[PDB]
């Protein structure tokens, strides 16, 4: 079955709280359809983790360097995460045509493109997606169990699912998928990632995360 | 006294340093001294104003989703994260400021950003970049907590700041240095600097030796 036309240059934007599975969860996707989804590269100034190399999951540049691209207005949109920087680069996106577009990015990124799509040449209409864990434990053992993070880092990334957590209970994200079992949770994606039908409403609800326990 | 030079009307001063070195304390002397002559750029920001602030006069103070609706709408001729906030100079709040001389208290991330797109402005910009150095890191960490406006944990990521603010400035890059040591003396190269009177480019100090690993 072929991607729907509708949403080929519609960007899947695809956010949620560290840990949760965006990346696994994408791994899957694409093996599922291979060379018909392309995955933005970002730019990071955190450092690489084992299973990655730059060019791959992301480009790794210094700070110094990630200003002076953003001066340039090298960059779509980009924000301060857990101490480091990232952003979605013009260049990472067109690398990526004629495929579906799929990008990895935090709120503030979000918030950014909410505003930015409409006002490009033509105007972009992506589409939001919330990975959400099924709770609080699960997400703090996956992050832990991952193994990849500092302490500190841990810290800064609980942290930002607070807020990541609070906008997306007000319910404006586009669809929501709670990443409990891996095999239900990638047939949602592959629905919203393909635009097949019935994609808009396959989607979850969130949740009872109480947030307290994040601290 | 004299007249603003005119070959510096044009060329926004900027001025960095870490937190609680006394940015806000000279420019305010510099103002009262110098009237009509210079315009300070109202910057945004997503942190709470302090109790001697008024929103429009220090910074425009929006809510971090107003903030990033502005980013995402090109409002923004940069803007940064710092301690945990938002800051950033608008195109309108320097547009406000003309014919005055623009003033910009902006930190590392917006310097560097600058430092690139200045030059891709129709006409370009041609910046002024003057560091503006604590004399010890002791002196540093006593003004700052001597403010009495900030938190523990916001001490600490300002303190944490200034490491990558000072070993920037180590490199000598900034086209100015001064020392906050003696406010009258400072104040006399930063007015000297802001005015672009004869000897400005000679008039700045030696970056000191300061211990980095102290700010811990
Ligand atoms: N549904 C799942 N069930 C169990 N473990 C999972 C599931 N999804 C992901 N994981 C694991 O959780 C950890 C975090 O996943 P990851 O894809 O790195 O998260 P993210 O990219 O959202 O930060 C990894 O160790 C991954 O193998
Ligand atoms: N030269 C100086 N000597 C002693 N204290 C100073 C000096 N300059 C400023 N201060 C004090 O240090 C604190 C920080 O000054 P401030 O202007 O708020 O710093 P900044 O704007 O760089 O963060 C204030 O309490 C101020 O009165
Ligand atoms: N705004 C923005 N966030 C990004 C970008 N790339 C990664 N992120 C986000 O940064 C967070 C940390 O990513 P990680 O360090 O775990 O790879 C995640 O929420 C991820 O979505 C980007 O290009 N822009
Ligand atoms: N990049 C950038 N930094 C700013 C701006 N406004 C304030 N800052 C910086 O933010 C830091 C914290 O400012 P404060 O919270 O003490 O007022 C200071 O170093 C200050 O120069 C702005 O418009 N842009």
């Amino acid at each position: 079955r072929p991607i729907n036309p509708d949403v080929v240059n519609r960007p899947l934007v695809i956010c949620g709280p560290s840990g949760t599975g965006k990346s696994t969860l994408l791994k899957t996707l694409f093996e599922s359809q291979p060379n018909t989804f392309g995955f933005s590269v970002s730019h990071t100034t955190r450092k690489p983790r084992p299973g990655e190399e730059n060019g791959r999951e992301y480009h790794f540049v210094t700070k110094e360097e990630f200003m002076e691209g953003v001066g340039k207005g090298e960059f779509l949109e980009w924000a301060e995460f857990g101490g480091n920087c990232y952003g979605t680069t013009f260049a990472a996106l067109t690398a990526l045509h004629p495929r579906r577009c799929i990008l990895d990015i935090e709120l503030q990124g979000v918030l950014q493109l909410k505003a930015k799509a409409p006002l490009q040449t033509p105007p972009l209409e992506p589409v939001f997606l919330f990975l959400s864990p099924p709770s609080i434990s699960q997400l703090k053992s996956r992050l832990s169990g991952r193994g990849t993070e500092t302490d500190a880092s841990i810290r800064k990334r609980l942290d930002a699912a607070k807020e990541e957590l609070r906008y997306a209970k007000e319910g404006k994200y586009d669809v929501y998928v709670v990443n409990d079992d891996l095999k239900v949770a990638g047939e949602k994606l592959e629905k919203v990632a393909m635009g097949w039908e019935g994609w808009k409403t396959c989607g979850d609800t969130l949740p009872e995360l109480n947030l307290a326990e994040l601290d």
